[PDB]
């Protein structure tokens, strides 16, 4: 009773193999025509310089394309981050608009970004052999700006997870240590970019899916305000859930790259292709500002106890910001627990899981999802009874469980109203301390494989800003030291529930892995957030 | 068990009388200190010139304030459009920021725009004696730009209606003919501005509530894209309904005024007070463009048969645009009936009316609501049975009724998704014909009092753009002729149901009343819409430019 699923996995395994084979052939042929091309010099250029050399004509597009293509092919051996080669892109190379802001840049794409003639499976058998009739809007805009989307990258099954495995393409691994998750759901992009095989990628984020893989794999990522960029044409799994919106944004090796991507996407082409997006140009002057900042900060969210590395990262960044002349102010958004347990959970699962679950009918469940699916299928009443049982022991479990029940349209209105007033509440705190930006810990170091779907509470640092729909980005600032890692033996967590226990074991054995912080600004202030991210980058990682 | 409602109406009647008295006193005292002030010269200035003279210091703020105040007090006699005098505002006059874009402009405000120390009752007894503890965001921005909000204006009970009566302040009347509705729910503003007693006002719109009273009272109004301006601090009655969004926007006697209001509100002060609003400045160059336009048009929406005046208005505007060198293209959004009956109705009433109905516990129901409330209180199952009965006879009635039922969050998701795809479908048609803007009929002439709440189908022209969330404005272009009015005897409507029958009678006896058209652009293109509206104004009514 699983024939479709097995068939799907087989076809998908075939298409992946054949893609990688095609890539290999093209790269090998290119290398024999061009033996005297310093490939490693090219691959290490910062994107901004790559772009400039592509504009001047000092580097051909073919040279940049096929060098990255080889590099991608190579890093994929140890990572399994590539699902498909976007076959028609050698043709796109030659047609690439010449004064485009990203002329000749190979760009990687999370699998959900629809591409003409390719599946966006999301690891789900339901969506195998259903190729896309057209490119999604942001892909078109990337093309119109001269970029060359060249690969689809892997995602955890359904994309609802901060790990990166599915039953079609299997398991993506962290390029810093193969026992570790690369993060998710944009984990493919994090593994690729973070092992040096794509200079620029796009991902999506509803609970942290740009920020986890960026932080875990040691790269920069930005999740904008939800309707700053076009979601039109993106492949999804739940339709019409507007309480917690989905956002999309760039991942790259430096902050300047993320700014360039935004500057390039926020142009007339996007605004006329999706008029539902407000036509807010990129404000150069705000991104380049060097005025002192008033910076809110917290060391812990009092929900997910941070690892010693997180905490050291946060504090060091804080101190260096202080020394560079910024004012640092303790700030914690009010009622985090209710924002996570009631608003975030209730909005993502207002219908009890029913619509989401449809995507899994007849399909296997990748074990990286843990018991999420099992739990969602439970009758409403039993979720309630179970919630009453656990409440005195493990109230956090009891709260997530109870707020995953189905409900009426009337209660969804009340919930949407609460989401709105919570948003206004935090804006008011922020204005009362007169903050410009906010600095927070970011989950890290990378967790062991198959642990993120058993440490749901650890989304606390990131999901808060999906609920608030504030822009939020991450910047790698240090690496785990032997000291940091030994200290994990003293980690206990605030709740002592299964999610605290898993997280403790999961963040262990992590010496050498990157750790980040998170930078947040108010709605529609992507440019300021990037400015602050740019500053954190200069102060903690000067050599670049 | 009606005592609180009667008490409420009595207190509210008192506060309204006392407000009007205070206004009268101040105006009379001002006139005697300043006998040599040409008042009528001042009242007829176009806003733009008013403003310029206020900036140069050729006219003092006191002079402009008190003159409008007297005019408001006077027109209110025949219209009952003013509920409260915003008593604070003589002290606001002297504090008014000098380089503000609206320095010294008196501005009228629909009752729901919260003002510190005044009730926003919405005609509902539940909200009487509950004064607002702060100004709403747009009122603060108006103040920071030097404007002087001076009155609250009347609304129909709950604000959910295109008529303008309630049990607290009573019934607002059209200043062109007192047997007629002024429109609503921003009817107060329409009656006040339209009788020359406020140069600039703000209203709100969820099914047409800026565009009805603007068209019915002969003034310009614009309903922006829903999140172009801040709704923060506005007084409502339903919370969390996001499928069909509420919008707010200006009403004034010319298009230029509406542009100035937007230019003034879309400023740092608004963007920092409500960061949820995208900080899209007013694009002067787009509003001032004089490039030819590609203009979609339709003459009827095939749902609400237009009155002969509507139809003449639409066609004349079309022809004049054609002669001015614009291209006119036939365009009708797809599936209007489903947009109104399923998406619009379902999104406004996804919970069956229950949240809305709460606002009416223990309160009288203004007869200008008709049977809306009675119908909403009906058990879900009886709404269904009734819907199945009427379907073969009067399918339109059957559809509105069935889509007012409660439902789960799962079905609301599906509805929200359909709303989203509907929005994209119409964008795609628009792009396939390569339109810049769209010209449509607008409901008119004004209906008889207590008829709008029995002609629900007639919101078809306006509500379509609340569902799509496109900017949409109205510009008066002509007046009902005796020929137009006689033709109403030939009006049948497309359905022949009770809504068609009521509408026929209700638009009769309307000679001399203004009629408008509607101008629509894509989301976030308020400036282009205003450019088009400016063009329609120029061509049909050259004198206001
Ligand atoms: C169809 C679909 C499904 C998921 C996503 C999506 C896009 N981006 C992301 C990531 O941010 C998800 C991180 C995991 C969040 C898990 C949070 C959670 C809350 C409550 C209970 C369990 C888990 O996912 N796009 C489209
Ligand atoms: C609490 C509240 C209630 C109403 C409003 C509001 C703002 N603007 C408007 C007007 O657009 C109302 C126009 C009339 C719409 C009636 C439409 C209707 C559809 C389906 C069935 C019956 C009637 O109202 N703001 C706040
Ligand atoms: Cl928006």
């Amino acid at each position: 009773g699983r024939q479709k699923a097995r068939g799907a996995a087989t076809r998908a395994r075939q298409k992946q193999r054949a893609s990688l084979e095609t890539m290999d052939k093209a790269v090998q042929r290119f290398r024999l025509q061009n033996p005297d091309l310093d490939s490693e010099a090219l691959l290490t250029l910062p994107l901004l310089q790559l772009v400039q050399k592509l504009q001047s004509g000092e580097l051909s597009p073919e040279a940049v394309f096929f060098t990255y293509l080889g590099k991608a092919w190579e890093v994929n051996k140890g990572t399994n981050c590539v699902t498909s080669y976007l076959t028609d892109c050698e043709t796109q190379l030659s047609q690439a608009p010449r004064q485009g802001l990203l002329y000749g840049v190979p760009v990687s794409l999370k699998e959900c970004f629809s591409y003409k003639g390719h599946d966006s499976t999301l690891g789900l058998s339901l969506n195998e052999g259903m190729p896309s009739e057209s490119d999604c809007v942001v892909v078109q805009v990337l093309k119109l700006q001269g970029a060359v989307p060249f690969v689809h990258t892997n995602v955890p099954q359904s994309m609802f997870s901060y790990d990166c495995s599915n039953p079609l393409f299997g398991q993506t691994m962290n390029p810093w240590k193969s026992s570790k998750s690369p993060g998710g759901s944009s984990g493919g992009e994090g593994a690729l970019i973070g092992s040096g095989g794509s200079p620029l990628g796009l991902g999506t984020d509803i609970g942290g899916s740009i920020r986890f893989p960026s932080a875990f794999c040691g790269i920069c990522g930005l999740k904008p305000t939800g309707n700053r960029l076009s979601k039109s044409g993106l492949k999804g799994c739940v339709y019409g859930q507007t309480a917690v919106q989905l956002s999309l944004g760039p991942m790259a090796r430096d902050v300047e790259s993320l700014a360039l991507c935004l500057k390039a996407l926020l142009c007339e082409h996007l605004f006329t292709l999706d008029p539902t997006v407000p036509p807010l140009p990129f404000r150069e002057e705000v991104y380049r500002s060097s005025r002192p900042l008033r910076v809110g900060y917290y060391e812990t969210d009092n929900y997910t106890m941070p690892s010693p590395a997180m905490r050291r990262a946060l504090i060091e960044t804080k101190q260096r910001l202080e020394a560079a002349g910024h004012t640092l102010i303790p700030f914690l958004p009010n009622n985090i627990p209710y924002a996570l347990e009631v608003l975030s959970t209730g909005g993502l699962f207002s219908d009890g899981g029913r619509s989401f679950l449809q995507n899994f009918k007849g399909d296997f469940v990748d074990p990286c999802l843990g018991d999420l699916i099992l739990i969602l299928r439970l009758p409403s009443w039993f979720k309630r009874l179970l919630s009453l049982l656990l409440k005195p022991l493990f109230p956090r479990l009891a709260a997530f469980l109870n707020n995953m029940r189905p409900r009426s349209a009337e209660k969804l209105w009340k919930l949407q109203h609460e989401i709105e007033m919570y948003r206004q509440s935090v804006i008011a705190q922020w204005k009362a301390m007169n903050l410009d930006v906010l600095l927070t810990p970011m989950l890290g170091p990378a967790l062991d494989l198959n642990t993120p779907g058993r440490a749901t509470g650890a989304v606390s640092y990131t999901m808060l800003y999906n609920c608030l729909d504030f822009p939020a980005g991450v910047v790698p600032v240090t690496t785990v030291t032997a000291e940091d890692d030994a200290q994990m033996e003293l980690y206990k967590g605030y709740f002592g529930d299964i999610w605290d226990i898993i997280l403790k074991k999961a963040m262990k054995n992590s010496v050498g892995l990157p750790v980040a912080v998170q930078c947040v600004a108010l709605p529609w202030q992507e440019e300021l957030c990037l400015r602050f991210m740019r500053e954190v980058e200069q102060l903690m990682t000067p050599q670049k």
